[PDB]
């Protein structure tokens, strides 16, 4: 309860110090975590819209559901977003035993 | 980067960890943060079209917005949701300066 306070007052702090674009999506493919550059870079305002929605509607190309099906990390990927080139690195997230729980892409101008 | 994976591991375990249910806002009443057992009660399996939503689409009762207007934290609030009845607990989220920057209600089992 005030454990989830802090929480989301530290998510918010990382999120925002991160100035690359950041993706998170969970085991099925919808998008958690989104930072405010990935939103500029994706031609949204704000979160609404954006978290809870299947990232191929927003990035037909992603290839973030291929990091969640093999657990393989995936370096220096250019691809186009909005007209804009872009270098994607792709990463899996792990829980404490191991298991791939969701993947975040950075993405850099 | 390496931080994004921790902090998410990190969401997780806590989220799960938490017996009642979870609902998170941001200023503008949008849904940024859930729990398993908030999404049972909603009647939904995983995040998807709940996150990202404006919270009096899915709680037209919800008194979470009320909490970002005045700053101030409301308790011991009834509430059917699931056909379930469940009591709401909700507060403010400050940034490190003392700005609301969100609210959370937990859900209890009646
Ligand atoms: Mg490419």
């Amino acid at each position: 309860p005030e454990e989830i306070g802090l929480l989301y007052q530290e998510k918010q702090a990382i999120l925002e110090a991160i100035r690359e674009g950041i993706v998170a999506i969970n085991q099925e493919g919808t998008i958690t975590m989104v930072n405010q550059t990935a939103l500029k870079l994706l031609g949204y305002d704000n979160e609404r819209n954006v978290l809870g929605t299947p990232i191929l509607q927003l990035i037909p190309h992603s290839r973030l559901p291929e990091v969640i099906r093999t657990g393989q990390a995936e370096y220096d990927d250019e691809m186009v977003l909005g007209g804009e080139t872009v270098i994607a690195d792709r990463i899996p997230i792990k829980n404490k035993q191991g298991r791939v729980i969701g993947a975040v892409s950075t993405f850099r101008n």
